């Protein structure tokens, strides 16, 4: 039942650290069964964001989650997704990539 | 306050020469009158935006206008609202501060 899409970010790019704040606007989600997906070979963590930050179903501001090296020395690629956990649903990725800090 | 609200932003300070993208979460706004409306003391200029800003009647991305003066030294505050051109509806005041700026093609 339905799909998610990400239409539009604020930013596709920050430090490895994370904790970037990142608003991202989207088709209409649920508040209670939505998350903030990145991956990237051998490493996933998610947004970090409350039901509260989910702005009338259609956007989401959250912060980027510490990638798995905090000391990175040149920019990797990894992808950037919505999650519906309930159903498994993934939108298509959108690239983002995280830098040295 | 009444219908007319800003939510959250994603900055609130940006060059006096404008330019600036700021994503603007709102309450419920008709793509073709609405507006972001900034003021202050015999100033006043708009968020510069396309009605595909408007992001399902409750977002707009949007640009900001450059302030008043360009040779601003230290930050400056000013008012930053929601506008309706129809019935001149506005939202509470949100602060934004403009910041000094340089650009070696303007003397």
């Amino acid at each position: 039942t339905a799909e998610l899409k990400i239409c539009r970010v604020n930013r596709n790019s920050g430090s490895c650290l994370g904790g970037d704040e990142i608003f991202l606007l989207c088709d209409k989600v649920q508040k209670e069964d939505i998350e903030v997906y990145f991956t990237g070979p051998g490493w996933e963590a998610r947004g970090s964001f409350s039901q509260a930050d989910v702005h009338r179903q259609v956007a989401i501001v959250f912060r980027t989650p510490p990638y798995a090296d905090p000391s990175l020395q040149a920019p990797v690629r990894v992808s950037m997704q919505l999650r519906r956990p309930s159903d498994r649903e993934l939108s298509e990725p959108m690239e983002f990539q995280y830098l040295p800090d």
